[PDB]
């Protein structure tokens, strides 16, 4: 009966819907004080949703870059990989700036009360420059499949797919009719991917409400006071990386934002919800083919976007480095503003594939600027930004998926 009413309606209007009643009805239990109760209940529906698409993500890498590198000529692909890797870049120094000046103007942190609390570890050191390039190649190809190693995945799939088109030259009958049977198993196996990622996108309604009710009720209570400014601050920020940046270069090299935008909603909404880059990956995949990008461009650079490219990651850093300044009352020099930039860069790529980076880029920043996390100060500064961490983590991940789709387009106008 009512059952398939669901399904004829639009999937994007459904997913507002809970968008909008998980805010509300969040706000409204925070209050009377029933966190416990959203907790126990409210929340396992969306764990659901998110461990759903976390699922895809490891078959769906593997057999889109094998099939991908496929059709791609060798000579291509280095042209393609070049050009997005100077784009990486200069986008995540320019919003590593575009947050310092969002700092200065409001100013953050002037007079927050210090107290002394629980005590930060010792920071995790980075492992260095040539471990993490000689983490790529995988020692056993099965090996970084079942631990969910991406980078390392890539690397193997990239050259397996190569070698399969120069066997389909060969001149012998029994070596050729083997790589096509080969490649059309892995072939199937990416389509049927892509038919589970359509049904997972019906249950998102219900997982989107869960997810915003539970963390409204039990932090956004904490808004109020000076981390309101701090919450000002980085989203100011992030609405003018989308615009000022990704627009003006779309405008450039000739794409229309608004038939880009329309494309892109999808991707760019559960991104806001789910806060995971790689767990937004099928659905960001799935995204490009609409637009029509061809298979060998997007299958490389969108998992490598994911890794790599965190636009509005970096914004964060530059925006909380300012926050804890303020707070110790200590000035920082002009000289000291650049070294946070070049600082943020490396640490976005020299941090690769280690587990929760987020904790050790920031740290790196910190360090770099003169002022350590051991200090027991700087301890108790830090401990109040990630009272808010999570309301800021929903929008910062949005920021991230949009810089990797603009790049794709970018690329892929260019390659004719
Ligand atoms: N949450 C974002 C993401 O999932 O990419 C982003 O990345 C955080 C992160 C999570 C796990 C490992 C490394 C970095 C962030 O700073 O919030
Ligand atoms: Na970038
Ligand atoms: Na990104």
């Amino acid at each position: 009966g009512l059952y398939r009413k669901y399904i004829e309606y639009p999937v994007l209007q459904k997913i507002l819907i809970g968008l909008i009643l998980g805010a509300i009805v969040g706000l409204i239990l925070g209050h009377y004080g029933y966190a416990h109760a959203v907790h126990t209940y409210v929340k396992p529906f969306g764990d659901l949703f998110v461990r759903l698409l976390k699922m895809l993500v490891m078959p769906i890498v593997f057999a889109s870059l094998v099939v991908g590198a496929a059709s791609i000529s060798p000579a291509r692909l280095g042209r393609v990989g070049v050009k997005i890797v100077v784009y990486y870049l200069l986008t995540s120094a320019f919003a590593v700036t575009l947050g310092i000046i969002m700092a200065r103007l409001f100013n953050p942190g002037a007079g927050i009360h210090l107290a002394v609390g629980g005590q930060q570890f010792q920071p995790h050191q980075a492992p260095p420059l040539v471990h993490i390039l000689l983490d790529i190649v995988p020692t056993n190809p099965f090996g970084a499949l079942a631990n969910g190693q991406v980078l390392p995945t890539i690397f193997f799939a990239i050259i397996l797919g190569i070698a399969i088109t120069y066997l389909m030259n060969s001149e012998n009958e029994k070596v050729r009719k083997s790589a096509e049977t080969l490649l059309d198993a892995i072939n199937g196996l990416a389509e049927a991917m892509y038919k589970i990622v359509n049904g997972v996108m019906q249950y998102a309604p219900i997982g989107v409400f869960a997810l915003i009710a539970h963390v409204m009720a039990h932090q956004g209570v904490h808004v109020v006071g000076e981390l309101a400014k701090v919450t000002a601050a980085v989203y100011v920020g992030l609405t003018l990386q989308i615009l000022l940046v990704y627009f003006v270069l779309l405008k450039i090299y000739g794409i229309d934002p608004i038939s880009f935008i329309k494309h892109a909603k999808d991707a760019m909404l559960t991104a806001f919800v789910t806060s995971s880059s790689s767990g937004t990956l099928p659905v960001t995949m799935r995204v490009a083919k609409e637009m029509g990008i061809s298979e060998g461009i997007y299958s490389f650079t969108l998992p490598l976007g994911a890794t790599i490219n965190m636009d509005g990651t970096a914004l964060y850093q530059g925006v909380a480095t300012f926050f804890i300044a303020n707070a110790l009352g200590s000035h920082l020099t002009v000289g000291q503003q650049l070294t946070i930039v070049l600082t943020a860069v490396l640490a976005s790529i020299g941090t690769a594939g280690v587990p929760g980076a987020g904790a050790i880029m920031l740290a790196m920043v910190l360090h770099s600027v003169g002022l350590p996390l051991t200090d027991p100060n700087v301890a108790a500064a830090y401990a109040c930004i990630l009272g808010i961490d999570a309301i800021l983590d929903r929008g910062r991940t949005m920021v991230n998926v949009t810089g990797d789709l603009t790049g794709t387009a970018i690329v892929a106008k260019t390659e004719g």
